């Protein structure tokens, strides 16, 4: 896979999404690359269920709903979402930039916007014997396709908003679902939770709390999983074909430290036009640093607007940086 | 009271958000703006239009974004000192003193300048008698309908404001005469059609392209002279009121006398949004730096930076970084 776009954006968190929106507003093509399986960054991975109060114009808005808003806002420009992939290398070849992903893919772009946040997200492991051994052979950390779980007996581990959703989404395809969580309350939206417990009572699936994963067993592939009551230590052996670990994602500075960027305390140094030390490469959001920089969504959006328009002008010299009043233009997409 | 921790010049979108954040840091604040309502350019210039590049809003009417910001600021009991313009900015020890066009004097520990492109003020025609009878028959806004109940009114202007009020006073005034210096009105198309319908029905006089020559009166307005700006033909109209709704203009004005380091009428700021004067921060269209763009979304970011740094300036016990709002109590309680 070597697709090309005018601009490639590292990170599909809130700032990356808005940057993509503006790149789209300037008439350019753009691709989002992020190891997280969906858009939203920290909002989606760490607190989708919580209200945010300091985003301009929203007296109150759920992190999950803000993401939905941003996704819908970028949609008219038909973005290319290359999620589930981490940007490993950033190289310049002639008039283009080449980025190779953790999936072996090689995308190119005329300009690059780095909205990497505090680092690349990756599934957190449970640490149970057999978990690591059977990864790829019955142990999963993401659902790439529901067919992968067709007629399968599945054990889902997790208590976050993501585990709740996948348990429900799979009732549609899995033979049997069993979900364990270390405590009674889930950190997911109340409605979704009520929907899950309803399915439990209906016998559509099985929810066990407070339970944790002791170990995964198999031969050539997963055959069983042993879970345990974290208080009484009583164990339960479940016959399963797959173990879907959805215990959240964690961040690591990662690859971006190897791109030859001017950094300061693991943050990307930028001037006021959001340009990094490398020409044609811009940044915005939690990943940048400058005097007065605050790790806030509201500032991240403003930084994205700046990065996107300067990157746009860099990728297409026929464009001025200032975009003009959106209110005086045709609705996005036309 | 007369004092607040921070005084914010301008109640536009960036001023409002800056106010919100100062509030979030537990400080008192006051907005000073000649406009009677908050909103700045969105309120004064394009309230009915959809905005598409405000983060998180696939589309939002300018007027609605303003009401969202006002509701967002509300819980921190803002002091809305609207209807007055900041004329002077002085510092006495550890206080900043601001006197307004209304003779008032306000004080604060820190100031945020969110002046946009200048102070808004109704556009004047410049006709003899216009300024003379202002407040005695000549108006630049509609306080209420009863103000024009049963009166003969000459309305001047060709935008949404002039057209809407001419239509909205038809059942209030004894007679309305609407004039505009251009042949065509430039208000919403639906409004223009309604105006033409009312005119065709004989509900009011509409004269274009006409202008105000002069306003006459004794202790109040009694007559007005208007003229066709092509044929130069004049017409004397017997009226009890002259309602001028010809739009707004902005004036850098007093801001050029505050001692701030400017650059082409714009306030120079560093990345923390501090101006050349310690204790004075700025944000929005009024500031300048490489890469600055006249966008609302960027103005909000600049306002967050100025509000938090201004707050730390007013209360040195506060850390500039406010921390996550989502991990604190909802605004207000
Ligand atoms: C619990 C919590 C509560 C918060 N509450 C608030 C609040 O109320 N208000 C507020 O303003 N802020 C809040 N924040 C901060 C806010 O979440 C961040 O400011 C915001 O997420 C930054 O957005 P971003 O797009 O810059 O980066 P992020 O959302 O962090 O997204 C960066 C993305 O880029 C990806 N990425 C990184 N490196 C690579 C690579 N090499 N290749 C590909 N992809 C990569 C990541 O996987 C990630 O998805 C909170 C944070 C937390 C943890
Ligand atoms: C999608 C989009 C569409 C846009 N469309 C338009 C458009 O159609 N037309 C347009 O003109 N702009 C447009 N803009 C620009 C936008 O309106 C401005 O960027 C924004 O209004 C700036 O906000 P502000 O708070 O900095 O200042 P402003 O909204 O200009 O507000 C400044 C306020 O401070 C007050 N003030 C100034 N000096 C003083 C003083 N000395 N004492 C007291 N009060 C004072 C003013 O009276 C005013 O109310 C658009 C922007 C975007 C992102």
């Amino acid at each position: 896979a070597a697709d090309h776009t005018d601009v490639l954006i590292v990170g599909a968190g809130p700032t990356g999404l808005f940057a993509g929106f503006y790149v789209g507003m300037r008439g350019l093509s753009f691709r989002f690359v992020d190891p997280l399986p969906e858009p939203g960054g920290q909002l989606t991975a760490l607190y989708p269920e919580k209200y945010i109060y300091d985003v301009a114009g929203f007296p109150k808005v759920y992190a999950k709903d803000l993401v939905k808003g941003l996704v819908e806002q970028v949609a008219p420009f038909n973005p290319v979402y290359s999620l589930g992939e981490r940007a490993e290398t950033l190289e310049r070849e002639g008039d283009l930039f080449k980025v190779t992903t953790s999936q072996g893919n090689a995308y190119t772009a005329k300009a690059v916007i780095i909205a990497a946040g505090v680092g690349a997200f990756e599934p957190r492991r449970i640490g149970a014997p057999g978990e690591r051994e059977f990864e790829g052979r019955g142990v999963y950390y993401a659902v790439k396709s529901k067919a992968e779980f067709q007629g399968k007996r599945v054990l889902i581990v997790g208590g976050g908003d993501s585990a709740v959703d996948w348990a429900l989404n799979l009732l549609d395809t899995a033979r049997r679902i069993t979900l364990i969580h270390r405590r009674p309350q889930f950190r997911a939206h109340e409605a979704s939770v009520k929907e899950l417990m309803k399915a439990h009572e209906e016998g559509r699936l099985e929810v066990l709390t407070p339970y944790e994963l002791r170990r995964v067993e198999g031969d050539e592939r997963v055959r069983w999983a042993v879970v345990f009551h974290n208080q009484t230590q009583e164990e339960l052996a479940l016959e399963v074909d797959a173990v879907l670990i959805l215990a959240g994602y964690i961040t690591k500075l990662g690859p971006l430290a190897n791109w030859g960027l001017a950094l300061e305390k693991n943050k990307i140094k930028v001037d006021t036009t959001m340009a990094t030390s490398i020409p044609g490469v811009y940044a915005c959001g939690d990943i940048v640093t400058y005097p007065g920089k605050l790790p806030l969504i509201v500032l991240g959006f403003g930084e994205a607007a700046i990065a996107a328009n300067h990157a746009a002008a860099y990728a297409n010299p026929a464009l001025k940086v200032n975009p003009g009043h959106s209110s005086e233009k045709a609705a996005p997409g036309t």
